[PDB]
């Protein structure tokens, strides 16, 4: 797996869990930020849980 993949698949399974898919959408998505995730990538990893974000309301939390 290269890194990009590395990002997206601990980001998958940090949204799927239960306590943290009780936590707002703004936390978790500053906390991707944090652990080297682009906004791009952390748009990928919320539709893969299919928990879909659009890149915008990504981006806005993060400006
Ligand atoms: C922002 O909110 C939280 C952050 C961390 C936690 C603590 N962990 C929850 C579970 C959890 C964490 C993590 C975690 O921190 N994974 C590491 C990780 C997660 C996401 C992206 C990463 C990118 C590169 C390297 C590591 C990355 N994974 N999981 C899923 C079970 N293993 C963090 C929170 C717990 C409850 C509610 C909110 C939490
Ligand atoms: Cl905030």
């Amino acid at each position: 797996h290269s890194e990009r993949e590395k990002r997206v698949s601990n980001a998958v399974e940090f949204l799927l869990d239960s306590r943290v898919r009780r936590t707002p959408t703004s936390s978790k998505v500053h906390f991707l930020k944090s652990k080297g995730l682009s906004a791009e990538e952390i748009c990928e990893a919320f539709t893969k849980v299919g928990q879909p974000k659009t890149l915008n309301e990504i981006k806005r939390i993060l400006s």
